[PDB]
């Protein structure tokens, strides 16, 4: 109740934050709230893992090098039903939660779409009651804070954990010894690792509460800390605990760094130890059972590497018989691929892992053997094939090819996306699907409809609940039910009437955080993700100047207004996607500051976009841009989240956007460009971008202006190398897609000038949104990969 | 009561360790019961704390690079007075309070006696009631670990705050900017320090709790934070926050590396900064005026001497008051506390260094030289020499900062540690200042916390005065006076005795595990702990050790007093000489130690990684206490005082306290010997030739060719080349000097031990007479003297 909560505070304030009302400050309560949250939790914690090891259920473990898991306190609440309670506390407290709720830091340890993936996952596997544990490394660091200094991204170290994060237990009796280097010795009592360096691997335990259930689970995060001149002996200590000092900033991009390859060693090797661990001390040729009670998912190639060391203790350490461990190993194992770039993919130089570590290149090796050993015997005259399937690539300086790994050491691996998981199997790994077909699956991906719902849209899911029940948080496929109010009228207004609210108090953060007067009548157009040409932010940008000057060709024509915002973080090394940051700060000053465009449009950059700001910015949005060449996007999930909060969608048929318009209907959805098929064409045919801006007026004007310093007349040639790239060397034919870009915008203008109408469409989306939920993709692992059944 | 210390304690181990009664570990025990015993502070550290703001009285800052905590439980506990409460509670949950204690890491954030001061002052000053704070620096890792490999000294990180602390409070909302290098600037608006690099401070609170007395005062400690290549550039941040990361282990010697001068200016300009913004928050453009009369920095030794030009550089650079005005209350505010006078020790700053770093804070050190000089030459215009001689600067070669020049002009007070210290301070070293100000100079011998250093390290012993004379010796330690009318009470001799006997038998225990040697329980405890340092004069003890051991062959039937020759500390990793000195006392243990002659007759032992926690376990099992330092090169000395107080007998020479504590127990009440600090100067002018001694003494020239023919190292027979070659060539503590008079005193102590009752009649004298030297005197003298502040019960 609230009394009980109140006093909670109060002696938490008191003993834990040792300060009284009178000089207490805000991160003070807010740490006084977030305890008396955790002890919420303490029960149910130490409670559900008990229950693992009395009942010992199959056990999941999300192996991952990222979890974008934003903040933590309000999807604890909501989870355990404490946020109205906690709300009215803390109001009789004389305090606002809101303000309290903002000092906390973003568990940013993520990029992107990859990280989050695996932060939703943790949820739905802990509402869905299974034996599920996430690990992953504890960046000092994660992605970092983007600032926009004279229109540029500016990167600030992201010091997370500065002043302390209260939802984390250390748990120093499970600490475990990393080693590096050394070499190899092949004894008679066995091969031995030696003269190798070691790196302690210090876990801090996280809860993830299930959402109203009974269950939580655990999120395990590794620290690493170190086991001449003194002084300097003891600062060198600083090169060990440098491994799990920051996350890498690249999405979708593979930077072949030493430290990088440290880190996912790391990961692997602590978190490989402590399953073993915990198996051979659960109450069950002991390890004859091992894959029947784990399950390790290996999130993309960043933890290629627990294959082969899976395979070393099993061997080297447990003394098993190859032929064993590697069966063992390939039920244990699971792979999930979801990348598409060829920068992207993971080859490593086998000098580096010979160096770092000797004995798994060996181990590597050694499955690539007898791994081509079986193809040569199936197929004798196909020598090409041999080279195509190799773990390892002799082209020039030789190379592992982490993704082969993954996939002979799992009996599994999945797209996330059904045209992803299709290109995946059938083309990228055609050699590999062709001899085990059943090996290749798809999961789409899906989303929590917890943070991203009850937590980010409280009035949507209120309407929502009071027009059909709560049952749909827990099964979303339930939103079909709101099929039956699309003739109602009094409830598309309540609809538009939320969003309404959502803009407003957006607005309200925008006109405070940016100097700009926001139109809130005028249609969110939102397009929120990392900085990519693949993802064409750049393509927006053209559609933005395309309005522009149509504007002031015509400034009393009818029209539409717009408040156009772009956000995302680019990777700290990636220059054009640092230029196209330029380019829509560039086109924003001009644009915003014109006084005959005036309040017909507006064009924001969301600066330092994150989890937390996405909850803020996704539920106050109307248009929803998924702009991605086809056959980029292996599915997104930021379109599954617009889709969730009443957004419609203008994008390509690519990724998940392909299932969104199957399950609410084409036409129910703003596609447009070129598909898959097109791109093939076009490639064959060969690009010639000049031919579209000399084809299409107002792509030339757009294109003339950027290059003749329109946009940067301190600076005519700013944006050179965007204008060269965008004639010579774009990969994502960016003009290719221009023409029916604008025509698609053109038309969803005009669905915007019937409310009715719109409101309409967006009903008809938000009823089927039900199949992207976490939940529905946790099942299905669960069910065809896994092997484990859920519990309540 | 007990059954509501019992629910606490599981409520944290359930809310706070999130732990199971049948999953939980003894860390995890440790924890809940220090945070259970952390609870019951909260109140009066609150209290205390918002009693200074509003009453307002003067505050007393301790400005110190070092503070030798130790371990904060029972020490919390027994101050609270819930020591038996709370055993009482762990007992009922079957849990052993001793295992639970003896797992918490000791807080060595000090090398020895000057930081083991400073913790020993914030415990008094808050049982005494006055408004004081600690301020320092919250090394990552305090003094290293210290293991023995080979018989040689091995260092290892302590990393004490790996497990977390639960006494400590980060209170970020106090983080504060400091700068580093940069240029000054010269401008209308007057010198602006541009251009600097900034490093963040983030404060840590730990409780400061008086003895039974409603006070919890503050220890702030600060933490330095950090304010191309992308990933390089982070990991980079290790650099700003590497000011912090480790305490310089060096005792008596000065080392003036960069990064030391860092961490100085570090905790001195976080620590001003702090004192000021309290002060205008305070219920005192700015008026300072009243500064001096509210605060109060105590400068520990010249390692903070930055503190004065600093102060200036607030004063003037940035609340813009008159130079003439800000240097009144500069020295108004400061007082300097000398710590040695040791010239290796002396800190002496390469200008060029100061200019890089600190670029703004050498012109003001050159103004306040400037303006220093002025003065003299117009008092004393023929004497050209007094000026190089009192000037800050030393321009021979290449130029240094006097930091103590510096700190006896910017100070209104300048005290030694021990009257004899004091007196060669004021007279000899700094006569030329103490000329002009006589009354500036002054004495504050040391003291020690009767709380730790009695109650807690010995409560056999606490418990026999208590039930003796009453607990009131506690607050007021000069009541042991009372233990005289018990001189011819034969049954409390014996009980005496017999608290010491279970204090060695204890010990003992610990010996026989730690060490593989078999202790001889009815030996006589010979205890010499303290860093290892030529001055101090192990070596000397290790010569008497070997003269032992050579009579016990020349006539193993001669009736014999046994002995368990302890010697333990830790050696500054760079010192050569501390090191070998190591080497030999184990290399002498382990002839000795297995000479089946000899056997249970002698026995050596190196007290391996001498801390805090260890002194506490070794010096209540002392029958006798090592004090051998050379004439003048001891300023005061602390452990001594700790086996007096404990009952051990004092093996010392005529230096530091050793001078008062035989002025209060009377001088054959102690085993003095040696040449005094006159005879010292004699032998000086005189010269030193040590072969003298060598050739006109056949016991240590026996030792001596023992020790250079490699009689204790056989597979390294010049091993100990380089002690031999100091012994005779270079040795300024004068060892062989002493050796005649040492072994002589030595016996004349086996001597008393043969007679039990006439021993403890001794040790009852010295206990009966070490009132004075509890740190509760030492702090109400700086309080009466210094501070001017008065104390609240
Ligand atoms: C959901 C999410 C993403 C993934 O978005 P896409 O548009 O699918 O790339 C990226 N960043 C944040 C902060 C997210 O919340
Ligand atoms: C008291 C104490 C000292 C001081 O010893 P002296 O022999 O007085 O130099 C040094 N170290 C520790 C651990 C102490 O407790
Ligand atoms: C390498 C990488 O980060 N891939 C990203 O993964 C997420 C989650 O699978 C996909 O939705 C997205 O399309 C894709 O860009
Ligand atoms: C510089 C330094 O560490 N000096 C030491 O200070 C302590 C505390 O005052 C004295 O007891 C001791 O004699 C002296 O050697």
């Amino acid at each position: 109740n609230v009394a009980e909560l109140k006093k909670s505070f109060n002696r938490h304030l008191h003993f834990t934050l040792v300060k009284d009302r009178n000089v207490a400050t805000t991160r003070d309560y807010y740490f006084a709230l977030a305890h008396t949250v955790r002890d919420h939790l303490v029960g149910r914690w130490i409670r559900t893992q008990q229950h693992y090891y009395d009942k010992c259920p199959k056990r999941v473990y999300y192996l991952s090098l990222e979890f974008y898991m934003g903040r933590t306190l309000q999807n604890t609440m909501i989870n355990l039903g404490l946020q109205n309670a906690c709300d009215e506390a803390i109001y009789q407290l004389g305090l606002d939660i809101e303000e309290l709720e903002e000092i906390e830091e973003d568990a940013g340890l993520g990029n992107g779409g990859l990280g989050r993936l695996a932060a939703c996952f943790l949820d739905s596997m802990a509402t869905l009651g299974l034996a599920a544990y996430g690990y992953g490394i504890r960046y000092e660091y994660g992605i970092f804070n983007q600032k926009i200094r004279d229109g540029w991204q500016v990167e600030e170290a992201d010091d997370w954990l500065r002043y302390g994060n209260p939802w984390e237990k250390s748990r120093p009796e499970f600490m475990l010894p990393v080693h590096f280097y050394g070499k190899v010795e092949h004894t008679n009592t066995g091969t031995k690792w030696i003269d190798t360096q070691v790196v302690l691997a210090l876990p801090y335990d996280t809860p993830v509460p299930g959402y109203m259930n009974n269950t939580v689970n655990t999120m395990r995060l590794w620290s690493a800390r170190a086991p001449g001149d003194y002084i300097q002996a003891v600062l060198d200590r600083n090169l060990a605990e440098n491994i799990s000092r920051v996350l890498y900033p690249n999405d979708n991009f593979f930077e072949g760094k030493e430290l990088r390859l440290k880190q996912e060693y790391f990961v692997v090797a602590a978190t490989l130890q402590d399953i073993i661990r915990r198996f051979k001390a659960s109450k069950f040729t002991v390890f004859d059972a091992f894959p029947d009670q784990v399950a390790i998912q290996l999130n993309d190639t960043h933890p290629a590497l627990a294959i082969p060391e899976l395979m070393r203790i099993f061997v080297d350490i447990e003394k098993l018989p190859w032929s064993k461990a590697w069966e063992l190993t390939q039920k244990t194992f699971a792979y999930t691929n979801h990348t598409v770039l060829p920068e992207a993919l993971e080859r490593w130089p086998v000098d580096l892992v010979e160096k770092l570590l000797p004995r798994h290149l060996e181990i590597i090796y050694e499955i690539n053997q007898k791994h081509l050993d079986r193809i040569v015997a199936l197929f004798p005259k196909d020598v090409d094939r041999l080279r195509r399937m190799s773990l390892i690539e002799e082209e020039g300086s030789k190379r592992i090819n982490m993704a082969h790994l993954c996939i002979v050491g799992s009996h599994a691996v999945n797209g996330v996306a059904k045209i992803h998981s299709d290109i995946v199997k059938t083309k990228v790994f055609k050699d590999f699907s062709e001899l085990e077909p059943d090996k290749f699956q798809n999961k789409t991906n899906g989303i929590t409809p917890r943070r991203w719902l009850l937590l980010c849209n409280p009035g949507l899911a209120e309407l929502i609940a009071e027009k059909i029940g709560e049952d749909y948080v827990k099964d979303l496929s339930q939103l079909t039910k709101l099929h039956s109010f699309l003739g109602d009228d009094v409830f598309l207004r309540e609809l538009a009437k939320v969003k309404q609210e959502n803009k407003l108090k957006f607005s309200q953060f925008l006109e405070t955080e940016y100097k700009v007067k926001i139109n809130p009548s005028s249609m969110f157009d939102v397009q929120v993700k990392r900085i990519h040409e693949y993802k064409r932010q750049l393509l927006n940008c053209l559609h933005v100047i395309t309005m522009y000057n149509r504007i002031k060709k015509d400034p009393k024509k009818l029209f539409v207004p717009r408040t156009v915002i772009i956000g995302g973080k680019a990777a700290p090394g990636y220059h054009m996607a640092k230029m196209i940051i330029k380019l829509i700060t560039s086109v924003a000053d001009v644009v915003n500051n014109d006084p005959m465009v005036g309040s017909k449009l507006k064009v924001i950059f969301l600066e330092n976009y994150r989890v937390s700001l996405a909850e803020k910015v996704i539920p106050a949005t109307d248009l929803s841009e998924q702009i991605s060449t086809a056959g980029t996007e292996a599915s997104g999930t930021g379109n599954m989240k617009f889709m969730l909060n009443g957004a419609l969608t203008i994008g390509t048929m690519d990724g998940a956007n392909v299932e969104m318009a199957e399950e609410a209907g084409e036409e129910n959805l703003f596609i447009f460009g070129m598909r898959i098929d097109d791109v093939a064409a076009l490639d064959k045919k060969g690009y010639e971008a000049k031919e579209y801006y000399e084809a299409l007026p107002e792509l030339k004007l757009v294109i003339d202006q950027i290059d003749n310093g329109f946009f940067s007349p301190k600076q005519p040639d700013l944006f050179k190398d965007i204008i060269n790239m965008l004639f010579y060397h774009d990969r994502f034919k960016v003009f290719a897609d221009y023409e029916a870009y604008v025509k698609c915008q053109d038309k969803v203008s005009q669905l915007y000038m019937n409310p009715k109408a719109w409101n309409t469409m967006v009903l008809k989306n938000i009823a089927a949104s039900g199949k992207f939920s976490s939940d529905r993709t946790i099942k299905e692992y669960a069910q065809n990969i896994w092997n484990v059944e859920p519990s309540d």
